[PDB]
């Protein structure tokens, strides 16, 4: 509703690593895959395993532990079986996350900013954050996801405002150059990057309004 007095008319989240931790969601993803296909379950302990579910991308996942030939079309064919609506509850949301949207409600505008295309909308929906957000920003949404400044913009002419009026919340390199491409200020959330704020908690969000 913007009351506050300060610059920031409104906050605008990333999901992955920001709002939740999807981790547990994308192992027990994979784990399903690997007893469709009849093979051991990845271990939690192996460093190389669990350095490629954090870093590979899904293909890229399938390709690497089914390189036996004709293996990885059944793997591909048994990942498309999976409903994903099992897998959302899995997804751990941020600590103090729910309540920093209760100290923001009624103060400022609220946003999402995502590169997820059909999920987003299900994953509000599933963890009651659907009275939160009045535009959420998907793939889907716009011909030029993140790193491009076009979610973000469309963003500031939802709310009628300025880009130095709003803050973008992100955990990637990929949400810093969006918000540098749109003039938005940029707050790193437990992440490495230059930005206009950082915040190690959820709750710091109220102090950086000003
Ligand atoms: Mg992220």
């Amino acid at each position: 509703v913007s009351s506050n007095g300060g610059a920031i008319k409104a906050v605008i989240y990333d999901c992955d690593g920001v709002m939740f931790d999807s981790f547990e969601a994308n192992l027990a993803f994979y784990q399903r895959i690997m007893e469709m296909m009849g093979r051991p379950r990845l271990s939690r302990d192996n460093e190389e395993q669990m350095r490629i579910l954090h870093t590979y991308a899904n293909r890229e996942v399938l390709a690497h532990f089914f390189p036996s030939p004709g293996d990885w079309e059944e793997a591909v064919r048994c990942a498309g079986a999976i409903d994903y609506r099992e897998l959302v509850p899995l997804m751990i949301m941020e600590e103090g996350f729910r309540e920093a949207l209760d100290t923001l409600k009624g103060r400022v505008g609220l946003g999402v900013c995502t590169n997820r295309s059909t999920s987003m909308d299900m994953v509000l929906r599933l963890f009651s954050l659907d009275s939160y957000f009045s535009i959420v920003m998907t793939a889907s949404r716009v011909t030029n996801p993140k790193p491009h400044p076009e979610p973000l913009l469309k963003v500031l002419e939802h709310f009628g405002i300025g880009p130095r009026e709003a803050l973008f919340v992100g955990d990637s390199e990929v949400d810093r150059l969006s918000a540098e491409a749109a003039g938005v200020p940029f707050v790193a959330y437990k992440a490495p990057l230059p930005a206009a704020y950082r915040m190690e908690h959820h709750r710091e969000i109220i102090d950086l309004l000003g």
